């Protein structure tokens, strides 16, 4: 019964045709179970290792290499040469690399925390119902509760279903529903209907929600919904349904794979256009089984040339290091890819209570009467420092610290706050921080009178453990609390009867101490306390009182106020009915007003400056709270989201207000409003979706269950360290130290990481660009010499990998937090850099293919002189022309080493070319990245151990002496620096000119 909250208890009982006294009959339970299922949330296992690994290989660039792995086995079947028996390793090499790049992906998916599992911690195993078969209450499994049966809850219980309250047995029922509102303050339910169909949870004061827990009371209700249909179940579905998109750079890599499967698959099928050479390339034969292999021989190589294999190995070690660095800045990053996505954060969404605020109620201000002379009234207003439940902070008057004992009015104010109070302050010794016991509102009063120290107790050298209640205990000594008139909704106050118990028995006078909502409490005050004396409450006096209350209840310091009053002559205890709470208001009559305390859940101190740093970095901060719009707006102005006098009508909304906008208007409201309050969890989810409809990389910061749907929908969920298990489970990063500042720290880290990532991606691709140029040129020449499919992998995996990874340690930009967030949808290579790598690509593609032709054209030892070299496939048959040379020499060791030597040296230089884009090396020192110089040496160190340690050069081929070969590797390997330099000089100076 969804719209139960808007219907009457009788109506809700009629809906399921159930008596409030008997409950559901056995058959009803049978039918309701069949119709509504079981009261539980469906679990979500997710991972099937088989289905997950088959998801790993559905990537295109691995599907092609996989395709290129089996095709390479076909290149192991020919029996033409003795080397073939050792050439079976070549498909095996590529396969185990596809396995390495596959394990590491699984290595990152293993730590999938189960959000639903964390969330299902909030469903109790048991539940108390009333059914027809028994008069006594039955304690049953909560999953066996159907809509429509009478349910019972009391203190401590975890609400088992979404329940419409029928009868409240206590004078009040008080519920903790932070699960759905993120607010720990206990809310006082009733049973009257809540007519608004579109009411949010915060307005459904006649409902109990599955997952929330009873802070106080005992009530009876009827189940409205169970299972998936409850409010917590809507949190569940959204958590299951939110599928995480891919990283902006992973998106850029995927479009690179699609275009690769285009240009490659259209090159190999365009070679057929130049089969003019295979018209009579045999002496009399044609194309057969052995001869058409050359078309797939150039296909398996063209694939490994374009694929930047080993790049994922580079980026993965890069991210793991950043994870460590951010973990030192107290940013614990659970997902490796979100390290980079963090750098382009456009908009940070943030919860208020517990995220931006300490979630510890604090008394900011207090006032007592100062003087009353006729129509003139003055007050002693004070303020109190400290943003937590600790008894730390001092009272001050006009920004100057003050001791409250000198104000007789403040002594009685502390006495009421300590005695009219069902709550205490515990120092959790394990956490090392003071915690509350009972209501936050009341603990605020406890922690207050500890700061005040009205009797000047020596509290400096106490133990932190018994500092907690040290000053309250002194007040408990002065007056014995006899009984309590509990809070009731009719009077919005509570009071406490007391006796002195020392000097001469109770011959000093019994007294009642009262706190509550100001208006109602003040109206029952006939006198006013001025220090020790009392005077009659008059028109001018109370207006002065109300006035300053109104000023505090609103505006820049929107506080909750409690009026504090005493009854100096309380009725005789034996003429007071303590059962009927309807009688308690007349007992709290003819009172002496004392003072007023103004309460607030204050901001964390690190916030306001963190916000400004986000502002300086072009990052918008949007508060999204389930707390009242008044309070949120008030916090935004201290935080600096809003200015102190800034007009906010158009830029703060409640969820209900937001739902009332046309869909169009809702999307732009997200673009201009920085405050959303009194929201249900789906709202935060929906607001992030709207911000992502502007292609804005958005984060979400929270600490509660109610934050989880948005924590998932955001590109980045950020969980408070002290936050809930379910919020951390849903987040990509956790703030270990609860510092909102460490978000700014993490952005600057991920910002500087994404910049270095672009480099070694460009550097790896610019290599693949030239490597593809190399193979295509060889095929057009008819010369397959000077390149091997197996050689390409090793170089990309190691020779290019190590400088690539070294480019990850580049010194970051100085004014890096002064730039706006990176645009999401621009390519790494686009305009002149395309030309720069397209030229340098073909220029290093021809330096490798030209390395063969030179060896055949001219060499001191190699080889001596011509064109028939292109027709080397005819050394076998047409031998009379190939005179003076053996036929085996065309696959000689030396020419392939040169093309590898220039490929290594060039890429050793293009690595320096990619130390920076568009800045000289004479101005950007290669030694500014000491790691980069290390990588270049170790890559060539492996290249000199690749040529001089027998097994390696056996595959790869012989090495040729320095004096006659290293002369020629520097034909382009060093001009490619000059070339890139010159092209770099152009885009830097000729651009603006
Ligand atoms: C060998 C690999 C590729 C990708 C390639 O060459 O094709 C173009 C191509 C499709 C792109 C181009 C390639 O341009 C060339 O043609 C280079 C010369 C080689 C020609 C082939 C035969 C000799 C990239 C590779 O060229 C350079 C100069 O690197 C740049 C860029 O790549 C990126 O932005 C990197 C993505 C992480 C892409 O325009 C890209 O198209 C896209 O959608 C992007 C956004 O990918
Ligand atoms: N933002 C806030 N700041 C401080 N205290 C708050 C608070 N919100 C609630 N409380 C305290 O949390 C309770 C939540 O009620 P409830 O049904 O959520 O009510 P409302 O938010 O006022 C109506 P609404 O739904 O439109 O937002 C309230 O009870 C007492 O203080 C309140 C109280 N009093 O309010 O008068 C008096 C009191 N004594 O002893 O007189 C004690 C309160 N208390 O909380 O212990
Ligand atoms: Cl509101
Ligand atoms: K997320
Ligand atoms: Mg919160
Ligand atoms: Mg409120």
């Amino acid at each position: 019964m969804e719209a139960a909250h808007s219907k009457s208890t009788e109506e809700c009982l009629a809906y399921f045709g159930v008596s409030e006294t008997t409950g559901l009959t056995p058959d009803q339970v049978k039918r309701h179970l069949e119709k509504y299922g079981h009261n539980e949330l469906p679990a979500e296992e997710g991972k099937s290792l088989w289905e997950l690994v088959i998801e790993q290989f559905e990537d295109l660039l691995v599907r092609i290499l996989l395709l290129a792995a089996c095709i390479s086995f076909v290149l192991a079947w020919f029996e033409e040469g003795e080397e073939t028996i050792t050439a079976f390793v070549e498909p095996f090499v590529i396969l185990l690399i596809l396995i390495a790049n596959a394990i590491v992906g699984v290595w990152q998916e293993r730590n999938a925390e189960n959000a639903i599992e964390a969330l299902k911690e909030y469903e109790p195993e048991m539940g108390k119902v009333y059914r027809a078969d028994r008069k006594s209450v039955q304690r049953i499994k909560a999953r066996d509760i159907v809509p429509g049966d009478i349910v019972e809850v009391a203190v401590g219980d975890k609400v088992p279903a979404d329940i419409r309250i029928l009868s409240i047995k206590s004078t009040t029922l008080r519920v903790d529903q932070s699960i759905l509102t993120g607010e720990s303050v206990s809310v006082i339910k009733h049973t009257e209907p809540v007519p608004d169909p579109r009411a949010v949870n915060q307005d459904k004061k006649n409902m109990l929600f599955s997952g929330t827990n009873i802070a106080a009371g005992k009530a009876l209700g009827i189940v409205a919904t169970t299972g998936v249909s409850t409010e917590i179940g809507k949190i569940r579905d959204q958590m299951a349904a939110t599928e995480q998109d891919k990283t902006p750079l992973q998106q850029k890599l995927d479009e690179f794979g699609e275009q690769l499967s285009k240009v490659i698959s259209l090159i190999c099928v365009a070679v057929w256009l130049i089969n003019i050479g295979h018209f009579n390339d045999p002496v009399h034969g044609g194309s057969w089984i052995r001869g058409a292999i050359y078309y797939f021989k150039i296909a398996v190589a063209l694939a490994v040339a374009a694929i930047p294999e080993g790049l994922p190995a580079v980026i993965t070690t890069c991210l793991a290091l950043g994870t460590r660095r951010m973990a030192k800045k107290n940013a614990i990053v659970r997902s490796l890819p979100s390290v980079e996505t963090l750098g382009c954060t456009s908009v940070i969404c943030s919860d208020k209570t517990g995220t931006l605020t300490t979630n510890q109620m604090s008394v900011c201000k207090m006032f007592i009467i100062d003087k009353v002379d006729g129509d003139f009234c003055s007050l002693n207003e004070f303020s109190i420092t400290g943003s937590t439940y600790a008894p730390e902070g001092e009272v001050l008057k006009n920004d100057k610290p003050i001791r409250s004992g000198q104000f007789d009015g403040l002594v009685e104010l502390a006495t009421i706050c300590a005695l009219c109070n069902d709550s205490s302050l515990d120092f959790n010794e394990t956490k090392g921080v003071y915690e509350k016991v009972g209501e936050a509102t009341e603990t605020a009063l406890t922690t207050l009178v500890e700061k005040m120290n009205v009797f000047n107790t020596e509290v400096r050298n106490l133990s932190k453990v018994e500092r907690a209640n040290a000053c309250n205990s002194v007040i408990r000594q002065l007056m014995k609390k006899e009984f309590t008139l509990e809070f009731s909704r009719d009077r919005k106050s509570m009071s406490v009867y007391c006796s002195p118990a020392k000097s001469s028995r109770a011959a000093v006078g019994n007294k009642m101490f009262v706190k509550g909502a100001p208006e109602g409490v003040i109206d029952r005050c006939n006198y006013v306390r001025v220090g020790t004396t009392r005077v009659p409450m008059t028109g001018p006096v109370k207006e002065k009182i109300l006035s300053v209350i109104k000023e505090w209840g609103t505006g820049r310091d929107t506080l909750r106020c409690l009026a504090l009053a005493t009854r100096d002559t309380p009725p005789k205890r034996e003429e007071m009915v303590l059962d009927d709470s309807s009688r308690f208001m007349e007992y709290e009559t003819d009172l002496t007003f004392v003072g007023v305390v103004g309460m607030l859940d204050p901001p964390r101190k690190e916030v306001m400056g963190s916000i400004q740093l986000c502002r300086d970095a072009g990052i918008r901060v949007i508060m999204i709270t389930g707390d009242n719009k008044g309070t949120a707006i008030a916090i935004c102005r201290r935080i600096g989201i809003f200015g102190e006098n800034e007009e906010v009508a158009d830029r703060a909304y409640t969820g209900r207000e937001f739902d009332d906008l046309p869909l169009a208007e809702q999307r732009e409201a997200c673009r201009r409003a920085c405050c959303f309050a009194r929201v249900e969890p789906s709202h935060k989810s929906k607001i992030v979706e709207y911000l992502q409809s502007y292609d804005e990389i958005t984060a979400m910061t929270g600490d509660g269950v109610n934050d989880a749907p948005a924590l998932k929908k955001a590109e980045i969920g950020i969980a408070m360290g002290s936050g809930t298990a379910v919020a951390k489970t849903a987040s990509e990063m956790v703030l270990a130290d609860d510092n909102f500042s460490t978000i700014v720290a993490a952005v600057e880290e991920g910002r500087a990481i994404y910049n270095n990532m672009k480099q070694f991606i460009r550097y790896l691709i610019s290599s693949n660009v030239g490597e593809v140029v190399c193979i295509f040129l060889t095929a057009a020449l008819g010369l397959p010499e000077a390149l091997i499919p197996v050689q390409l992998l090793w170089v990309n995996l190691v020779t290019d990998g190590l400088p690539a990874t070294a480019l990850g340690f580049n010194p970051p930009d100085l004014d890096i937090m002064d730039r706006p967030p990176r645009s999401p949808k621009e390519p790494l290579i686009s305009g002149w850099l395309f030309f720069r790598y397209m030229a340098i690509g073909g220029y290093v593609g021809a330096a490798t293919v030209g390395a063969a032709a030179w060896w055949f054209m001219y060499a001191e030892d190699g080889p001596g002189v011509y064109h028939q070299l292109t027709h080397f496939m005819q050394c076998t048959e047409d031998h009379p022309h190939f005179e003076g040379l053996d036929c085996e020499i065309f696959e000689a060791p030396e020419p392939m080493t040169m093309a590898l030597s220039v490929l290594v040296t060039i890429e050793m230089c293009n690595a320096l070319n990619s130390l920076s884009e568009n800045q000289s090396l004479m101005r950007m020192p290669p030694w500014v990245n000491i790691w980069l110089l290390g990588s270049i040496c170790l890559s060539m160190s492996l290249h000199f151990l690749i040529l001089y340690v027998d097994p390696l050069p056996m595959i790869f081929k012989l090495k040729a002496l320095d004096l006659t070969q290293w002369l020629m590797v520097l034909k382009i390997s060093l001009p490619v620096i000059g070339l890139d330099e010159i092209l770099k000089f152009i885009a830097r100076n000729y651009l603006e000119g």
